[PDB]
């Protein structure tokens, strides 16, 4: 089973604790040793990043699921995709909270953020054609990523509350977003 | 001053847990016991609305004390308000984070909400003149204010990490805001 096991415990506890969370922890909840833990990855900071890219590569799947490719327009296509990102993060809130977390950690190594970019080459290539070049820099593209995940996540926790109203966060959280990043 | 190292212990749980802290290591925390904490506020509702309306109060006259009246751009002068925003987060950082836990809690009284609403008369006719008429909206309100607190909290973070650009974060935080919640 264990692999999974062990990733599903990391998740909660990451969603829960961030980075800061206990190895002993994660691998008491997947019911295993923790020396187990370390057979299946060799440490804390391949944990965090192979965890990432399971996460990363579930959203993504979620989202290009959904993708029509018939839209050409950059803002209706990134629309449609903050739809299905805040859809993904609706029903797997801790999966979310725990990609957050990692994201933002800088314990994600340059490899695995590449990686994680190539799960989804037209939502790379939006970003080239559609962020401002300041939040593309190597300087403050984290920073961009981080204001993303603030308004996206702040969007998901409004959504939770209120169904009754989730639709209108969602497209005013898009378009709030959209005139934060986007070139003006 | 029971009272008082009640607000700060309550200021610290909330700041690392959110609302769910618990009142029992709240008032251990303070060096009280949690029956004592339940003889200065008879819920926890009690608690967060008084230690809500005690953060705000230290907030807005941090920012009282540092506006500048010569200042007579609106865009400007939202601008040196937001400084002193965040200058009272990087220097306070567990006040910042119950704040933001307290405002988007949906526990605030009506009373309360009005109270904090005219501690800083110019900012709040600032608000009126340049918000969105949707984030001002019984509606969409609440959803705004928590957009602006995610946008300031992700500000003091990116500030605090990387000393060295926090200018920078100050500024692009700032604008990436004002395009987010602000009228053509
Ligand atoms: C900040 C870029 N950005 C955009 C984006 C925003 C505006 C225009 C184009 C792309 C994005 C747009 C949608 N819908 C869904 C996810 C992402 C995303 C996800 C992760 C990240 N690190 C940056 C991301
Ligand atoms: C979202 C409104 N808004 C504005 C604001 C934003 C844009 C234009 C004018 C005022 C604001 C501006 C600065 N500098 C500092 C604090 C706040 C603030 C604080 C709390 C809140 N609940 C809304 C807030």
């Amino acid at each position: 089973d264990k692999k999974q096991a062990l990733l599903e415990a990391a998740t909660q506890a990451i969603a829960q604790s961030g980075i800061a969370a206990s190895t002993a922890v994660i691998a008491r909840n997947a019911g295993v040793a923790e020396g187990t833990l370390f057979r299946y990855f060799a440490t804390k900071d391949e944990l965090i990043n192979t965890l990432y890219l399971h996460l990363k590569q579930d959203l993504c799947q979620s989202m290009i699921m959904e993708l029509d490719r018939s839209i050409t327009d950059a803002k209706m296509m990134t629309r449609f995709i903050w739809n299905s990102y805040i859809s993904w993060g609706l029903n797997h809130p801790a999966r979310h909270r725990a990609i957050r977390q990692l994201a933002v950690s800088e314990k994600l190594t340059k490899e695995t953020e590449q990686r994680a970019d190539d799960m989804f080459p037209e939502l790379r290539d939006l970003c080239h054609r559609s962020v401002l070049m300041v939040f593309m820099s190597d300087e403050y593209r984290a920073f961009g990523d981080g204001l993303f995940l603030a308004l996206a996540e702040t969007t998901m926790d409004f959504a939770a509350r209120d169904p009754a109203r989730a639709g209108e966060y969602i497209a005013l959280g898009f378009e709030a977003m959209w005139r934060a990043l986007t070139r003006e």
